[PDB]
């Protein structure tokens, strides 16, 4: 007995998907799904590494990694895009360390940015809940899961396992509104909420800095590598690398060439980087430079790789 198995299995998956959701069972090869709702990340690589071409709306994402790696950047980038399309964002601050200049440089209309700075972890998630429940916000981001210390541990009365309780609680309740409003919550994790977020979260991102981007002088950026460890929206375990310039953020340009060569649209005749005959430049950075100053052609590449995938 051979094929009827594949038909019994097709039903199996249908059965499951029915009671546990679209992404309850997947094949790592499935090119499946693709909505109209997606916040680009800033890098075409991470975009397609998400499969869905951006972040998924009405869902909670968790981006975790080591101090100084990419996260917040990625986040603020997700903030800057969910902004460029007239949506509005809130930044629930718990570390007190956002640098507006850098945000502005990435593109956050810092002025419209709903920022808040709670004095207890609990209060922190709630502000996020009602802010969410209004259906006004498109993207909301809670900076750091680890800094959300409980009122109790804050009042002095220290048991423990306060965090994992408060989180789960909030997450359970908070997971509902989200899918019912279309706001995507982004949680910066560090490295403790663990379990809770781990499961409610529909997309988990592992960000870590790979190499300290050498550029003649000292250092222009970092070549980050995000590893989407969980993806209830598209075949997980996919990943992406990209440069993050010091002060400039993710080089959408730098992403374009790399993808451009890994997809045949850009040819690298040894040192030179070609595109549809026209010579781009000599040296990834010289081409990055060329693209940024030549946006018209820049989104041309970005356009032609989209057609060939998402
Ligand atoms: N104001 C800034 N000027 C230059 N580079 C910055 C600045 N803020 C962040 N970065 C870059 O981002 C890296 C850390 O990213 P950031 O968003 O602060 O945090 P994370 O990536 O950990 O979420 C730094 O190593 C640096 O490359
Ligand atoms: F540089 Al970070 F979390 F902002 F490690």
């Amino acid at each position: 007995q051979t094929p009827d198995r594949e038909k019994a299995l097709e039903l199996a998956v249908a059965q499951i998907e029915k009671s546990y959701g679209k992404g309850s069972v997947m094949r790592l090869g499935d090119e499946a799904r693709q909505p109209i709702s997606v916040i680009p990340t800033g890098s075409i690589a991470l975009d397609v590494a998400l499969g869905i071409g951006g972040l998924p709306r009405g869902r909670v994402i968790e981006i975790y990694g080591p101090e100084s790696s990419g996260k917040t950047t990625v986040a603020l980038h997700a903030v800057a895009n969910a902004q460029a399309a007239g949506g509005v964002a809130a930044f629930i601050d718990a570390e007190h360390a956002l640098d507006p200049d850098y945000a502005k440089k990435l593109g956050v209309d810092t002025d419209s940015l709903l920022v808040s700075q709670p004095d207890t972890g609990e209060q922190a998630l709630e502000i996020a809940d009602m802010l969410i429940r209004s259906g006004a916000l498109d993207i909301v981001v809670i900076d750091s899961v680890a800094a959300l210390v409980p009122r109790a541990e804050l009042e002095g009365e220290m048991h423990v396992g306060l965090q994992a309780r408060l989180m789960s609680q909030a997450l359970r309740k908070m997971t509902g509104a989200l899918n019912n409003s279309g706001t995507t919550a982004i949680f910066i994790n560090q490295l403790t909420g663990g379990k809770a977020l781990k499961f409610y979260a529909s997309v988990r991102m592992d960000v870590r800095r790979v190499e300290t981007l050498k550029d003649g002088t000292n250092a222009v950026g970092n070549r980050t590598r995000v590893k989407v460890v969980k993806n209830k929206c598209l075949a997980p375990f996919k990943q992406a690398e990209f440069d993050i310039l010091y002060g400039k953020g993710i080089s959408r340009e730098g992403s374009l060439i790399d993808m451009g060569v890994d997809q045949g649209l850009i040819r690298k005749s040894g040192a030179w980087f070609t595109y549809e005959g026209e010579q781009l430049g000599q040296g990834k950075e010289n081409a990055r430079n060329f693209l940024v100053e030549n946006a018209d052609v820049a989104d041309e590449i970005e356009k032609k790789i989209k057609e060939k995938l998402g």
